[PDB]
C-alpha cells in the first residue's frame, strides 16, 4: 500500500535530520517539504539528471508531466523501494533507496525514458539513457519493458538492451548484462520472467527465456533458455540444480552447484 | 568518405532539432553550427572531458592542435562512427555515437591522449586517461596502440593496458579487460588482430596474440594465444569452435559451443 | 615512512610543473603548497568528494577532523601509495595515485566513512559511500574492515559489502565483488587474508575465508573457502594449483591452470 | 489584463524560436512550456536567484507558495511589463522584460522578499535582498512599499531603503538612491508618489515627499519636499519649472531648466 | 601594429607565469597558448560571458565567426588596449586590459553584439547586451555606433543607449550615462565626437552633439550641445572654460572651473 | 574588544538557525562550526571569491596565510563589523555584515589584496581587485591604504584608486569615487582623514586632502582640498557649512546647505 511507504519515509526523515547538521537542509529538501512520494521522486530525479544542457527545473517539468499522465510509475517506485528494503540486508529504512542507491535512481529514470519513448519522444529518451549510463553506470535502453518490485543492487555495469523484458519481482546484481546478438534489429534480448534472481556479473544473451522463478548464478554466461524453477550456472551456463524457494528474487541465496 | 558521414550527420541533425524542442539548441551547437567532422568532435570531447581542473574551452585547443597535426585522427573517428552504425542494431543514425555513446567518446579521447603521449606530453595524457576513467568508466592507457573501425558498445568497465594493441575492425563490449600480468615493464597485454569480436565480460591477460578473425566468448578468461579464425570460450578459455564469419567483428554473433 | 613518501612526492611535483604548463597551478595547489601527506590527502578528498549538497571547503574540515583524531589513516594512505607504485608497472611515481587513480581515492574516502561509521555518524557515512560509488564506481560499505598496503588497480565496478574483511597487502583488480548472500543481517561477506591477489572480475560470495597468500583467478566465482597458499579458479571456483610466491599480491602474476 | 500580456508573450516566443537557433530551447523552457504568466515568473526567479546555497529547484517552490497565497504579485508584474514596453523605446516586446531586464527581475524578486518579510521570515528576505544586490546591482530593502506599473530602466546602482514608499506608475533610472539619514530606526526614506519620473543618478535622501506628477532631474540631490506637478533639479535640488505632462513617468522627458 | 601589441603581451605573459604559481596555468591558457590577438580575445570573451544559458565553448564560435567576417574588430580591440595602457596610469602592461579590466571586456562584447545586430541576429545581440549588464555592470545597446581607441576606465554603471555614437579616441569613466529622452524611437542619445573625455558620473541626455576635443566634467548633467574644444560642467552643465589640450581623452585631466 | 563580537555572532547564529530550515546548513557552515572570527572570515571570503581559476579551498589557504602573518586584519574586520552595526539603522545584528553585506565583503577582500601587494604578489592582488569589482561592484586598488572602522554602505559603484588613503572611522556610501587625475603615475588620489562621512555619489578627484571630521554632501564633485570640520557640497564643491558633530562618520546626517 503506497501511503504506508511515504509515511515511514517522513518519520525517518525527522529522526535523521536532527543527527547530521551538515545534511539538515538536504533532508528538508529531499523529503520534508514534499507531501507525496511523487513530489520527492521528481525532486530527486531532477537533481540527479540535471545537466548544463537541461537543468533541474526543466527536467522536473518533464517528470511531473509523466507522473500526471501515468501515476502507476509512482506506485512502481514504491514497490521498488519495498523490494530493496525487504531483500537487501544492508537497507532497513524506506528512505535509503530514494536518497542514496544509484540502482534505484537509474530504475526510476528508465521509467521516464520509457514513457517518453512510447509517446514518440525518442530523441529525448535516448539522451536520458546515455546520461544515466554516464552518471549512474546503468545503461537501460528506454524500449525495454521492466515491471515493478525490481532490485538493482549496487548496479554498476548493468546493461539492459532494447527488446529485453523484465517482469515483476526480479533481483539483479552489479555487472549483469541482458544483452543482444547480431547486427540486425528485431527481438534479440532476454525475457526475464517473474521471481528470477540474477547474480553478479551474469551475462544473458539473445532472445531467450529465463523462466518463472529461475536463478542465474553469478558469473554465468547464458546462451540458451533456462526453464522455470531451475538454477543455471557456468560459462557457458547449464542446469545445475533447483532453487530453494518459489521466488529466488525474494531470498537472494547466491549458492549454486 | 569523411564527406558523406558528415553530410549524413547534418541531415539527421536538421530533422532532430525540428522534432524535440528541449534539445533544438543542443543539436544546433553540437552539430548544425559546424562545417566538418573535426570541428564537431573537438566540441563534444571538450564538453564531456570538462572538469574544474580543466574547462571545455582549454580542452578544445588541445584537441584542435592534435587534429591539425594529425588529421588521420578525424578519418579514424569517421570509421568508428560507421562501425557503430553498421554493427550496433540499437543505432540507426550516424549522429548517435557522436552525440551520446560514451564508448565512442572514450575512444576518441584516447586518440588525443595517444597523440600527446607520443609527442612527449605524458603528464597531460595520464591526466586525461584518468579523467576518462571517472567520466565514462573506460580506462585506456594512452601508450596503447588502437586502430580504426573500432566499436566499444556500452563500454562500462572496459580496461585497456599500456602495451595493448588493437588493430582495425575490432568490436568490444562492456566490462572487457585487455589486461596485464606481472609487476614489470615491457610487453604484457594482449595484441588483438583485425576482425576480432570480444564478448561482454571477457578477460584477456598477458602478452598474448588473439589472431585475425577470432572470436572471444562473453565472460571468457583468455590466458593463451588464440589462433586466427577460431572461437575461444570458458574460464579459463579453450578453443571450442570456428566462427561463422571471416570477420566476427562485423557480425556480432555472440553464440559459442559448450 | 611518511617523510620519505612525502619528499618523493614534492620532488616529482616540482618536475611536473615544468613538464606541463596547462597543469602547473594544479600541481602547485594539490602538492607543492602542502607541508605533509595529510594536508594533501585532505585537499584531494575535499575536491573529489565535492557535491552541490556539500562543498569541497566543508568536506576538508570533516577529513581534517578525522585525521587529527586518528592519524594512522594518513599512514595507511602512504602504504597504499607504495603498494600501487611497487605493484603496478604503469605507475612509477608516488604522486600518480594521489593525483589521479580513482581506486586509490575511493579507498581513502572509505577510511573517512569507516571512521564516521564508528563514531555513530552513519547517515554521513552512507551518504559518502554512495557518492563514491557514483563518482569513482567503487562501492565499499563503511562497516567493512580494510587494512593497509591495498592496491585497487583500475577499480571500476569493485563492490565490498558490510561484513567483509580485507587484511593488509592485498591486490584487487577491476570488477571484483566481495559480496553477500541472503536477506538477513549477520556475517555474510568474504574474509580476505594478508597477501591475497584477486584478478579482474572475480566474484567472492558469502562468509568465506580466502586464506593467506591465496590467488583468485580472473573471472572466477568463489563460493567455498580457499585454503592458504592456494590458487582458485573457474565458475564455480575450485583449487587448481599453488601460487609461485608466498605473497601473490606483490607479484601480480595472473596465470592459473 | 493578464491574459493579454500572456498571449502576447507566447506569440513573440514562437517567433523568437525561429529567429535564433542558439536560444530556441531557452525560449521553450522559459516561455513556450508555461500556461500562464505566474508559472513563467516563478521559472525566471528560480534560475536568476539560483545560488550554491539555495538551488533553482528549491527557490521556485518558495515563489510558487507566495504567488498562491497572494496572486496580486503576478498582476503587479504584468503592469510592470506593460510599463517598460510602453515607456522604454528600446523595448517593443512583452517578453523582453521577463527574459532579460535586470531591473524588472530585481523588482519582482523584491515582491517575493517583501511578502516573506511580512510573514516574519526576515533572514530569508534579507538573504534575497543581498543576493539581488550582488546579482542584479539593485539594492531594495524588503520592508520598502512599492506599488505596480514601475519601470526600473537599466537599473544598476539603484538603492531603495527600509522605510521608502514608491506608489504606482513611477519611472526610475540607473543610479537612483531613495536613501536614509541618521543612525536611528524610524521613518527616514523618501515617499515617491504616483506619476513621478526620476532621472539617472538622482539622490533623494530622508523622510521627504516627492508629490504626484513631479519630475526629479538627472544627477540631482533632493533634501527637501518636492510639491506635486513640479520639476526639481540641481545639487542640492530646488524647484526649476513644471513638467510638460500630468504623469512624467509616462513621457520620460529628461529636460529641465 | 597588431603584431607589436601581441608580441608585447606574450613577453609579459612569460614573466607573469614565472612569478605567480597560482596563476601560471591561467596565464598559459589565456595568453601563451595563442598565436594572435584574435584568438586570445575570443578566449576571454567566451569565458567571462559564459552562462548556464550559453556556455563558453558556444560563445567562442560566435565570436570567432564575427572576427573571421570582420577582422577590423581585432584591430579595434588592439587600439583599445593601447588606449588603456597609455591613458590609465594604474596600467603599465598591454596584458592587463585583456586579462582583468571589465570595461575593456564589455566594450569588445559590444562589438560582437553590434556585428550580430547589423547582420539581423538581433535576438542574440539583446541577450548578450543584458548578459554583459549583469556580469560586468555595463549596459551598451548593440545598435550604438562606437569607434576605436576607447577607454572605459573602472566602468561600473556605464549606460550607452540605442542611438548613441562614440567616435575614436574617447575616454569614459565609471557611472557615465549616454542616455535617452522620450518614449519614441529614432535618434535621442548623444553623439560624442573624437578626443572627448567624460568624467565620472556625468549624465549626457538626448540627441545632442559633444564636439571634438571637448571635456565633460565629473558629475555633470549635459542637456544641450557642447561646442568643440570646450569644457562643460555643472548640474545642469554650462560652458565654463577650454580644455588644456587638443584631445583631453589622451590626457585625462579631471579639473574644471567653477 | 574582539571576543565580544565573535560571541554575539554565535548567539545570534543559534537564535536564527531554528527559524529558516532552508538556511540551517548555511548558518552551521558560515558561523557555527568555527571557533574564532578569523575562521569564519576565511570561510566567507573563500566562498565569495571562488572561481574556476582559483577554487574556494585554494583561496582559503591564501587568506589563512595572510591572517597568520598579520592578525591585525582580523581585528580591523571586527571594528568594521561594529561600525556597520552602530552606524547603519537597518543593521542591528553583528552577524549581518559578515553574512550578507557586499560592502563589508569587498573591504575584507581588499585587505587580503593589500597584504598580497605589500609582499610583492602584485599579479595576484590585481586579479583579486578585478574579481571583487565584477562580483561585488566595488573596485579598490590593492595599493590604497585603508584603516579600520570603515562602513561601505550599499557599496555598489565604489571606486578607490591606487594612491588613495582612507583613515579610521570613515563612512562611505554607494557610487563614491576616490579617483585620479592625469595619465601619469604618482600620487594623484584623495587623502580621506579620520571621521569623514561621504554621501552617495560623491566624486573626489586628485591628490587632495579631505580633513579630519569633514562631511562631503551626496552628489558632490570635490576638486580642491576640504578643511577639517567642514561641509563641502555642489558640482563643483564649495564650503557650505560645518558638520553637526566631531565625527560625521558616526552620525550619518546627510543634510547640507
Amino acid at each position: 500500500e503506497l501511503e504506508i511507504v511515504w509515511k515511514n519515509i517522513k518519520a525517518e526523515a525527522r529522526a535523521l535530520a536532527d543527527c547530521e547538521p551538515m545534511l539538515a537542509s538536504f533532508y528538508h529538501a529531499t523529503l520534508l517539504k514534499h507531501e507525496n512520494l511523487g513530489s520527492a521522486l521528481s525532486y530527486m530525479l531532477a537533481n540527479k539528471l540535471a545537466s548544463p544542457i537541461m537543468p533541474a527545473i526543466a527536467i522536473r517539468e518533464v517528470v511531473e508531466e509523466a507522473y500526471a499522465a501515468d501515476p502507476e510509475m509512482i506506485a512502481s517506485a514504491a514497490c521498488d523501494i519495498q523490494a530493496v528494503r525487504t531483500r537487501d540486508p544492508a537497507v532497513d529504512k524506506y528512505s535509503t533507496p530514494l536518497l542514496y542507491l544509484k540502482g534505484f535512481h537509474a530504475l526510476q529514470a528508465y521509467r521516464i525514458g520509457h514513457w517518453l519513448w512510447n509517446k514518440g519522444r525518442r530523441a529525448l529518451a535516448i539522451f536520458l539513457q546515455n546520461q544515466v549510463s554516464v552518471s549512474f553506470q546503468v545503461d537501460i535502453h528506454p524500449a525495454a519493458k521492466i515491471g515493478r518490485g525490481i532490485m538493482l543492487d549496487h548496479a554498476t555495469g548493468i546493461v539492459v538492451g532494447e527488446t529485453a523484458v523484465i517482469e515483476d519481482d526480479v533481483s539483479i546484481l552489479q555487472s549483469v548484462t541482458l544483452g543482444g546478438t547480431g547486427k540486425t534489429s528485431g527481438d534479440r534480448h532476454p525475457k526475464i520472467r517473474e521471481g528470477v534472481m540474477i547474480g553478479a556479473g551474469a551475462k544473458i544473451l539473445g532472445n531467450i527465456e529465463v523462466g518463472r522463478g529461475a536463478k542465474i548464478g553469478a558469473g554465468s554466461v547464458v546462451l540458451q533458455p533456462v526453464p522455470p524453477h531451475t538454477t543455471a550456472a557456468g560459462v557457458p551456463a547449464r542446469i545445475v540444480g533447483k532453487p530453494g524457494s518459489d521466488k529466488p528474487s525474494m531470498d537472494m541465496d547466491q549458492h549454486f552447484n
